[PDB]
């Protein structure tokens, strides 16, 4: 094929879009509803035009390139049709940027610089009840942000396929909402926030936690502990312009006593004692040879997608609770009973790559004596304002540690926000427990990295078994309608909604789609738990000495008696 763009002739066999093509020989054309290699095929934004001489305006990003093709990107009739949209599209946009939760990094604003565009008449909703959804405990909608660019309904379709978010008709006027304008929390949703993520504009959002947080850091007789996520520390140095895969860790720290909490723990300790207890149910179940297959139960878009497509699989879940649950109910009993808080006074808050996790939070039954395991989730974005908001210069702050009783971990906590995190994890302690050793061999490489569904097989004393890892949503729905979980017998199955694991989260910092060009999000943010995991000394749940002493003073045997009766969960 022989293509002139902008008067430079291409010679190329690729077949691929005038936008993909463009893009890969550094030619600017832009796009606004093109996202995950797809757009919106019926209310097309038509940002990505350009003139094909003899066609005349077409959409770059849908666009195959042909042999022969003549294409200018930058003439007056392109740059004015461009422009008209972005027009037409501040009609129905609430243009007021200053207090809106996307102003530093917003695609649309950044549009609207970048081609001078002016509503030919302003939106200025006086009745946003209309407008805004706040019904969820995860996600929550501003129509006077929304472009209609389908990009939410998109991500939500290949990320999840379960369409939960769609074009809804109300009297004459096209929206985005669940099914039947329903509360998401009342469907099939998984509470991911894909859709969140994949949104060029403030249309979409989590649920905000950040009043219930300031609250109770205000609140004299409150003693407010914070815990994040595995991957808080690969990810939040993003949006201080740090760059890509910085391990922040000790700056985090610094930042949360900055911020007024009152005591500084790590979600990784909850990920130790989840592996403590999953794997000792692992090791369980082989004695008992069986029931299998086990599923883990630390992801609760997986398990809303459980309870909502295959609630047969319920009763394979771990009951091991997840790493936020399970450590938030141990500091309403272990951390009193070594501190002399008050547990009533004690108001225990995530920091989470995910939204999902404010549902998990909220569940009735998720407390005991009236104690909620865990009072307040912030996403990673929340944690990011609040810091900003208090001036805190991140960048320049100083490394500090996290308080250790509950803020030590292993390696093997560290990688739970990359997919097959978990799965490894479980492995290196369940090899010990069955086994009773101490085994050296502990890199479990087949479970790693980004395909959909991984596999291995694993031999635990004299005995192999068969483990799966899958890695998104979507693709459980493959393994499960394929019937792949049919073609041998599982024993141990990993599930996270979210491709990628972790640090593909819903709650985690928007990327540019430039940047996404290039670099690999997923690969990048779980590198920095990797690497964390290489150069820890204890690389194994139970041998995190935090946890151990917590256990032996406290808790007993795990997978039994009173650890099984306090730290574990049933659907
Ligand atoms: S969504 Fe973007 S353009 Fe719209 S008000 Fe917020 S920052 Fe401004
Ligand atoms: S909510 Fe966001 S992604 Fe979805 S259609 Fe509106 S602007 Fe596009
Ligand atoms: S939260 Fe996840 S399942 Fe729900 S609408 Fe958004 S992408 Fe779809
Ligand atoms: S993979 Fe992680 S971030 Fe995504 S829904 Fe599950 S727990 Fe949340
Ligand atoms: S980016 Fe091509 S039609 Fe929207
Ligand atoms: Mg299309
Ligand atoms: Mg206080
Ligand atoms: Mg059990």
């Amino acid at each position: 094929k022989t293509i002139i763009i902008n008067g430079v002739q291409f010679n190329t066999d690729e077949d691929t879009t005038i936008l993909k093509f463009a893009r890969d020989n550094n030619i600017d054309i832009s796009a606004l509803c093109f996202l995950n290699n797809c757009n919106n095929d019926i209310n097309k934004c038509e940002i990505c035009t350009v003139e094909v001489e003899g066609t005349g305006l077409v959409t770059a990003c849908d666009t195959l390139i042909e042999d022969g093709m003549i294409i200018n990107t930058n003439s007056d009739a392109v740059n004015e049709k461009i422009k008209s949209r972005i027009s037409q599209l501040l009609d129905i946009h609430e243009f007021k940027c200053g207090p809106c939760n996307r102003r530093e990094n917003c695609e649309f604003l950044k549009l609207v610089i970048k081609y001078k565009a002016r509503a030919s008449k302003p939106f200025l909703p006086k009745d946003k009840t209309e407008y805004v959804d706040e019904r969820s405990k995860s996600l929550t909608v501003d129509r006077t942000k929304c472009l209609l660019c389908g990009r939410c309904v998109n991500a939500c379709g290949k990320n999840t396929e379960t369409y939960a978010m769609k074009f809804l008709n109300k009297n004459g006027k096209t929206i985005i909402g669940a099914e039947d304008e329903k509360c998401f929390d009342d469907t099939n949703c998984l509470l991911c926030g894909q859709c969140i993520i994949a949104c060029p504009v403030a249309a979409l959002s989590e649920k905000s936690h950040m009043d219930r947080v300031k609250n109770a850091l205000n609140a004299p007789e409150k003693h407010v502990i914070v815990a994040m996520a595995p991957s808080v520390r690969a990810s939040i140095g993003e949006l201080f312009n740090m760059g890509f895969g910085v391990d922040v860790t000790g700056k985090i720290y610094t930042a949360l006593r900055q911020l007024g909490f009152d005591k500084i723990f790590d979600i990784n300790f909850g990920a130790d004692m989840t592996i403590m207890e999953e794997a000792t149910e692992l090791v369980q179940r082989i004695e008992n040879n069986g029931p299998f297959p086990m599923f883990t139960s630390c992801c609760p878009g997986w398990v809303r997608q459980a309870e909502n497509y295959y609630p047969e699989l319920l009763n394979n879940l771990s009951s091991a609770k997840s790493p936020q649950q399970i450590f938030g109910t141990a500091s309403k009993t272990y951390y009193p009973s070594i501190s002399g808080l008050d547990p009533k006074n004690v108001f225990t808050v995530t920091v989470m790559p995910c939204t999902s996790k404010k549902f998990e939070a909220d569940r009735p039954q998720m407390e005991k004596d009236g104690l909620r395991d865990i009072d307040a989730v912030i996403t990673t974005r929340e944690l990011a304002k609040m810091i900003k908001d208090a001036k805190i210069p991140f960048a320049k702050l100083e490394d500090s540690e996290a308080d250790p009783a509950m803020g030590e971990y292993s390696g093997a906590g560290a990688i739970f926000g990359a997919t097959g995190g978990v799965m490894e994890a479980a492995l290196r302690s369940a090899k010990d427990f069955a086994e009773n050793a101490e085994l050296e061999d502990i890199e479990y490489k087949q479970v790693r990295g980004l395909n959909g569904i991984k596999e291995a097989e694993v031999e635990i004393n004299n005995n192999k078994y068969n483990v799966a890892v899958i890695n998104g949503a979507s693709n459980l729905f493959k393994f499960m309608k394929s019937g792949m979980i049919n073609e041998k017998q599982y024993h141990f199955i990993e599930v996270m909604a979210c491709h990628g694991g972790c640090v593909n989260g819903g709650g985690q910092p928007h990327v540019n789609p430039k940047d996404l060009e290039k670099v690999d999000i997923k690969k990048v943010r779980a590198s920095v738990l990797y690497n964390q995991d290489e150069h820890l000394s204890k690389r194994k749940s139970h041998e995190n000495t935090a946890l151990v002493k917590m256990y032996q003073n406290y808790f007993g045997k795990p997978g039994e008696g009173r650890a099984h009766e306090i730290l574990h969960f049933k659907y």
